[PDB]
């Protein structure tokens, strides 16, 4: 996986289960193309989104919907959902893992990015 | 004052200061209008975007350019932008402040909501 | 004011009201000696703890009782409290500012630390 | 592994390598019974810290050398060290990661209890 996404939830202590994720690479266009989505596993994980092949350099966003989220678990949330913009690069590090902890009324989102 | 940002530098541990902070809202259609912009001052603070009378209820984003940011200090950042994205005003007015704490390949975010 | 706390709760969205707050300051033994205490008032900030005078360089440790802000509130939190401990005035008085986001499972801490 | 530690760098964007942990159990001193500790891996993960069978019901006081971690990276620290301490049960989940995300003048930290 050169691309994986985990989900945490602040609340209760567990991974974040079952939580949407769209990923998006701008085209030429300024505009967001489609480029993988899924929900995170009983662990807070999406993997498979991508291969090395066709995870080229560029500005990808990825979408997490935490409304959808603290709705299905009945508490109030304030935000629409947590998006992540970031460029992709090869002259450094390769695999990327998004990690956001959830709260209803905030979030901290940060990137591990290895060799 | 009913829409405040307010920014922090976690590495220097102070305001982010001179941080462009764009403002949109969304219409019956889902492109983003533009709203309100600034930049924020020596404490790190956005005051001033907007008024009760013009700030109805929508859907906002809040886009803080932090890559600009860091690079004026001389690194390279892992996002492009902080974006916050909420629905304001859906059960009467409130004021919102809207608060980003940034690290070179991190932010945190958190909104502050109040009844007047 | 050399020292102050601010709290905020990320479930509500909302200041961290009427939590407690010691501080301790270390001697040149290691125990915690009691230097301040207080609660968090309606806006979550508590203020007046010490004086420029009596805030000299040392070691000092901030305790915040998030228990029994959860528990008040009828939640079984993780944490037992949240302490943050840092040296301070070791090159000149500053103004510190201790602010912590506080979730169940969860809690961030941050300083802003300025020089009048 | 009853309990592990993940700490995560913040500014560099990678796990947080070769920082140390110390475990402590609150005795009925109300004193700080060293418990267990060790240094974290290449992947910011310290494991093997104690087992279910010594790991009773207890307040325990987690420990991480922020300040020792930072100065060898030559980024000058706001804090002595991050500590956590909660309460370990018996009741509920039995597993406990507690994760910390590194600043040089922040850091935020959570914990995922599962079974
Ligand atoms: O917990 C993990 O497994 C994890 C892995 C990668 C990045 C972050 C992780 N947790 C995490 C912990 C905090 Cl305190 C904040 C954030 Cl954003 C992620
Ligand atoms: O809200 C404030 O006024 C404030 C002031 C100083 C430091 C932090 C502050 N908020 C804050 C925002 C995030 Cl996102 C995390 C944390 Cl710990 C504090
Ligand atoms: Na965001
Ligand atoms: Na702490």
């Amino acid at each position: 996986c050169p691309l994986m996404v985990k989900v945490l939830d602040a609340v209760r202590g567990s991974p974040a289960i079952n939580v949407a994720v769209h990923v998006f690479r701008k085209a030429a266009d300024d505009t967001w193309e489609p480029f993988a989505s899924g929900k995170t596993s009983e662990s807070g994980e999406l993997h498979g989104l991508t291969t090395e092949e066709q995870f080229v350099e560029g500005i990808y966003k990825v979408e997490i919907d935490t409304k959808s989220y603290w709705k299905a678990l009945g508490i109030s949330p304030f935000h629409e959902h947590a998006e992540v913009v970031f460029t992709a690069n090869d002259s450094g590090p390769r695999r990327y893992t998004i990690a956001a902890l959830l709260s209803p009324y905030s979030y901290s989102t940060t990137a591990v990015v290895t060799n």
